[PDB]
């Protein structure tokens, strides 16, 4: 779980941290944003409190499943909306953060 602890101690922790994680720690609310299409373009939804529910409850056999989730979430995130839009300035700023997290990450 050494990976998996550096996933939720420090990777998890520290985009939580940074000020343009707010729109990614819960998955989209659909109703209250009315993104009726949201969940018709994005078949396998993302986010960082999921993310954290699966590493609480230790339901990831390895840290590479794990990084597949976060990237996802980017993914999904560049996938669903547009270029010049907020959300994707705030997840182009996280991902440049997450990846040097893993640049970082002890080996297993
Ligand atoms: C991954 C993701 C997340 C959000 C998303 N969560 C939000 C939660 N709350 C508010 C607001 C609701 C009203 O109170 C203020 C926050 C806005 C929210 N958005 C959008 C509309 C948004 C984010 C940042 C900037 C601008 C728009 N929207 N899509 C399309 C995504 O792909």
């Amino acid at each position: 779980t050494n990976q998996l602890q550096y996933l939720q101690k420090v990777v998890l922790k520290d985009l939580w941290k940074h000020s343009f994680s707010w729109p990614f720690q819960r998955p989209v609310d659909a109703v209250k944003l009315q993104l009726p299409d949201y969940y018709t373009i994005i078949k396998n939804p993302m986010d960082l409190n999921t993310i954290k529910k699966r590493l609480e409850n230790k339901y990831y056999a390895k840290a590479s499943e794990c990084i597949e989730d976060f990237n996802t979430m980017f993914s999904n995130c560049y996938l669903y909306n547009k270029p010049g839009d907020d959300i994707v300035l705030m997840a182009q700023a996280l991902e440049k953060l997450f990846m040097q997290k893993l640049s970082q990450m002890p080996q297993e």
